[PDB]
């Protein structure tokens, strides 16, 4: 109940959540860069959550995380937006994202979903 799947496509935010997620004593399990790619690792690996990163709508990480809950209704997915975006969260959560971070990141807020998600 630890493992964590990082969906991001820009490699410094994947290097720095890993970082918090880290700290916070959680291991990852690995990393995509996009929702298909997500999927695949799902499937493979069977984390125990996920964070879908979703600033970049065209990205359809939306889809992505329905894909996921098809697959596994149990899934606990956390979705990382960007600030503004308060309709695309309102839709991942209507997906069944369990709940939302806000970039820029702040690490006690990220332990703090970890935490509540588990």
């Amino acid at each position: 109940g630890k493992r964590v799947l990082i969906v991001d496509d820009a490699a410094f935010m994947r290097m720095m959540l890993k970082d918090i997620i880290t700290k916070a004593g959680y291991e990852v399990a690995g990393e995509a860069t996009n929702g298909r790619e997500a999927v695949e690792k799902y499937k493979e690996l069977k984390p125990d959550i996920v964070t879908m990163d979703i600033t970049m709508p065209e990205m359809n990480g939306i889809d992505a995380i329905k894909e996921i809950m098809k697959i596994d209704p149990n899934a606990k997915i956390i979705v990382c937006s960007a600030m503004g975006q308060q309709a695309m969260v309102i839709e991942a959560i209507k997906a069944g994202a369990k709940d939302f971070i806000v970039k820029p990141f702040q690490p006690s807020r990220v332990v703090e979903a970890l935490n509540k998600v588990s």
